[PDB]
């Protein structure tokens, strides 16, 4: 199988550490029905969370994760809710008092975010602000945000918004409220990602659509990335930007060709780079990143920004005419393509 | 397959009528990536809409319908938006000036809406008010709302919210702004519906979970139900509550049996799990003996009286603040009998 062939198989998965971090906690997962969120949920159960609160605005996704976890229904609360609804969210936090928030709600599709930049701003930046602010006010002990390699030297709106989320959450970290962000790259087989698409095209006797002959991504299984996220959250003291070692880059052409050989004839058609799309995402581990006890996990450097400043910029982002230009002022390494 | 066996095969599908209604229109579909919405989008393309504006708050669903329709990318605009965001929504309508809105955005799962009644109120009732109000202020000519047989003498939160939506939209209808609501029953193969549930249970060698041995639902293929919706919309003059003829009801037990038979796997037992809160054994038959006929044998007009919007807007505000949503709904919808 292709997923097998591309799995990382990190040597440093540590079940008992994550169990030690999660046992008997009240954990809330935002975007609980998403690719990342659903797996966060499954692992929270696996590693012994006492109560899992599942927040998602997509009814099918909340339904699906709730139904998937039906054997543990007595430990789970499905909360059908947008994290933009401050008042309802504050109520959820007051009532359940979670000790840990795993924040996996966002918009992530680069093209749809180039087409809908204001919604990417609201959903990603303003949603993260509201959830993070409400977590801190309601004495949540620890807050872990999912980030992405597309947040590093971002060339798209999506990625730049997640970079602003890193800046915000990490700047809210203090002795009482420990925030960590974790960057990682592509997850194998997430819905509406390149692999099931190729599998479909192959099953429909269609040509495989390849963006560019040279395009490469880094890949991990979802269970691999999520367990490493949780190990990172376990060791965090607050303020860390973590980065996962994704292993070898994979050329998407080679991925196409392996999938063809795997089903024993169709042509691969080149369709062109898309706006804001990178030929090679940034390698996540810098040579000056600090090591942790886990070989797959490093801590990248980050400075706090002034929150009065950053809040004003976030206010302005909601009303401004040129979102791209506003984002550059906040994220100077943003080179918008 | 089961789908074929339970397909309505309505004798009165009219392609040329639908084309005449949609040809060269700017049409906006809310919940564009949903089960019903996505089929609405497809048929807008099929029947010659000039420009389809696809509104949905679920990024994957929006992505998927957009991709599904990539051969028509130049005629579609994917708008990643919640209809609760009035100011972004007003600007969408000011920009694209749709002539028709097909409103297929809602929350529909009865158990989730029992557990999240406030979200059901906000997403369904408040989302419908905002979209409808904005459509009317922006001189959209016609507004069609997707409703449900669960809105008829509702016993659940979800169904009751949809009833309120019917009241609001229909009461908004006037000589400039033509509203139609269309009620129909279950769509075969829908998102999170019983048939995929049974398929996944068989795939993992588990027993089939059947709520109750006597439970029945009415069914239709999604393309049938949606083309009939659009035919209703085409003949609407504003104010009509339409109802579809769903044919013969289906006992879910027979469906479960058939699916077991059809994958040869009668090794599997059928465990009875029990009727859920809010859940009906038998949904209401949609056509009343006094409903009016149309030229389509599968579509009738049910009676409705406008309510006063000053009253209805006041109750809608109360729903957002009240202690007891069930009790507040009952004031708006006298026939609401909440099952716990
Ligand atoms: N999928 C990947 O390969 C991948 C890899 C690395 C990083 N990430 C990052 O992880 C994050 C999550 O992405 P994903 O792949 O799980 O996407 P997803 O769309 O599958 O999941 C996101 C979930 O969040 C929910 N959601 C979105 N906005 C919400 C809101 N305002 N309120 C409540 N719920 C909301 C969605 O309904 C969905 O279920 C993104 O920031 C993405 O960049 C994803
Ligand atoms: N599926 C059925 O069998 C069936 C039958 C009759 C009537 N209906 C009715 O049709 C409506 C939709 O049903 P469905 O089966 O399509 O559900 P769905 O969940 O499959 O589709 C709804 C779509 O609307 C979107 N949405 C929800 N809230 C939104 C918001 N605030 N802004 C933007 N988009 C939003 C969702 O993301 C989704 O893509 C419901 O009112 C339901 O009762 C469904
Ligand atoms: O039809 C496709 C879809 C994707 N890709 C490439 O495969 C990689 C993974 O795409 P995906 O959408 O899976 O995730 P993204 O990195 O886009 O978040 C990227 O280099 C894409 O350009 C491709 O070549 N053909
Ligand atoms: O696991 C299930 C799910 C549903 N049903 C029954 O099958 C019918 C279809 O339910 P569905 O959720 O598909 O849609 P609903 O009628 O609930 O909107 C209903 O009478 C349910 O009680 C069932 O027996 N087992
Ligand atoms: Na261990
Ligand atoms: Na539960």
């Amino acid at each position: 199988s292709i997923e097998d062939l591309l799995a990382r198989k990190p040597k440093d998965l540590d079940d008992s550490a994550v169990a030690a971090f999660l046992k008997d906690k009240v954990v809330l997962v935002s975007g609980a029905g998403g690719t990342i969120g659903s797996e966060l949920c499954k692992q929270c159960i696996k590693f012994g969370a006492k109560h899992l609160i599942m927040v998602d605005h997509s009814e099918y996704n909340l339904y699906k994760i709730n139904d998937d976890l039906n054997l543990y229904k007595e430990k789970i609360t499905p909360i059908l809710l947008s994290i933009l609804d401050k008042q309802s969210l504050d109520e959820v936090l007051k009532t359940y008092k979670p000790e840990l928030i795993l924040h996996a709600a966002a918009y992530k599709h680069v093209p749809l975010c180039e087409q809908n930049p204001h919604s990417a701003v609201i959903n990603n930046i303003l949603g993260t602000k509201i959830l993070c602010d409400s977590a801190k006010e309601n004495k949540v002990a620890k807050f872990v945000m999912i980030s992405t390699d597309k947040a590093v030297r971002p060339t798209n709106i999506m990625g730049c918004t997640k970079r602003v989320c890193e800046l915000y959450t990490l700047s809210m970290s203090d002795e009482n409220f420990e925030v960590a962000c974790v960057r990682f790259g592509n997850v194998l087989g997430s819905s509406g990602s390149v692999i099931p698409k190729f599998k479909a095209q192959i099953a429909n006797n269609e040509p495989l659509t390849l963006t560019h002959p040279d395009i490469v991504r880094y890949f991990m299984l979802v269970a691999e990335a999520v367990q490493l996220v949780l190990q990172a959250g376990a060791i965090a003291k607050g303020g860390e930007l973590f980065v996962l070692d994704m292993g070898k880059p994979v050329k998407i052409i080679d991925l196409a060709k392996k999938m063809l050989l795997l089903s024993n004839d169709l042509e691969i058609k080149i369709t062109g780079l898309r706006k804001g799309e990178k030929l090679y995402e940034e390698l996540l581990i810098d040579e000056n990143d600090a090591k942790t006890q886990y070989e797959s996990i490093f801590v990248a450097k980050n400075e706090k920004v002034d929150l009065d400043w950053l809040n004003k910029e976030i206010e302005n982002l909601q009303i401004c005419e040129d979102i791209s230009e506003a984002l550059l002022k906040i994220v100077p390494e943003f080179k918008h393509n």
